[PDB]
């Protein structure tokens, strides 16, 4: 029994006017890491101008040679108020994400992440998740 | 390296682990301070602040407590505080063995079990927060822990 | 129960390199002097599949480690060789030179890992040390 997601669109604005993330440290020149960025990204339920916050990306990545994220999926929607998925895993906009647990209506929740770049806008860009989540809250 | 792979089963329902009247003591000041911000916000965005934590774990409120582990991590400011720390706890019956918690606010809130190692190898479950005490360099929050350890 | 696979892997072998020519981490924050905790570490740590100059470079660990009384850990181990491209194990736990790290997470061929990785000193160099790396977990079916 797999969680009936629907795709998520998560917000990475790296600056702008709607800048939702921050470098606190930067990257040294002589080994080419260690750059931290807290980023408070966030997901909604579709597209479109009518598309609705459902949920937070609240935590951080740091780069040593590829991103390297660990950030709580808090959601911000209303029958779901509370409940967080934990997300740790490599790279923003491409790649995969590791469901690593939950909280909430997604206690004890496990599963994957898959990130599609879906738009590149003048500072930041869109980034579609699909979520193949598990949860033995039964 | 060698990497084998071998099939079997897992029993999710394996141990079930409860543990009840868990007190941990988040003190941002004061002579007793186990913790220390080692960034600060961004003035314009808001978020960036990270604190490392050495918080220490108690099995009880009063004198006759004993201090039972210790949860060594971190914890980042995005809007609310998202926590990664390790629980090794410190007692005899548990030496060595940690319980790897995520999760978001440190005052009240839900905590994810996302691991563990030693005796709580492959955990899973969640730890509920809540308030016991205000004082005056920080508080004192109650755990509770709910989680299974799977056999195999 | 859960139909899955028991991975198990021995003999990987990781360079913790602090300082010299082929330093891999660094360090971003210092250790507040007050409560002697805070110093961070960014670090990108090779793996390679054995001892000597005909290692072949297999993984990475991404990720950071900050000093709380102890290390605690949180990264990422993607694989680089051709068969396992792409897929990493999300480890988090204590102490990087010994001890026991906790797996609890995976992409790729290796997802919804979970399961323990176990650590040995190995080798003690100028510069660093290489920590041989065992693995003891458990992935889902599908």
């Amino acid at each position: 029994n797999q969680i009936n997601f629907t795709k998520l669109y998560l917000h990475h604005t790296p600056a702008g006017p709607e800048q939702n993330q921050s470098a606190v440290t930067s990257n040294d020149k002589k080994i080419g890491l260690g750059c931290i960025v807290v980023n408070n990204w966030s997901v909604y339920d579709g597209i479109g101008s009518d598309a609705k916050l459902v949920a937070y990306a609240k935590g951080l990545h740091v780069f040593a040679g590829a991103w390297h994220n660990s950030f709580s999926l808090v959601f911000e929607d209303e029958r779901l108020k509370g409940s967080t998925l934990q997300v740790m895993g490599l790279i923003v906009e491409e790649g995969d994400w590791a469901i690593v647990g939950g909280t909430g209506q997604f206690a004890m929740a496990t599963g994957v992440i898959l990130k599609k770049m879906q738009e590149q806008k003048q500072y930041g860009n869109i980034i579609e998740l699909t979520i193949h989540g598990f949860c033995p809250l039964l």
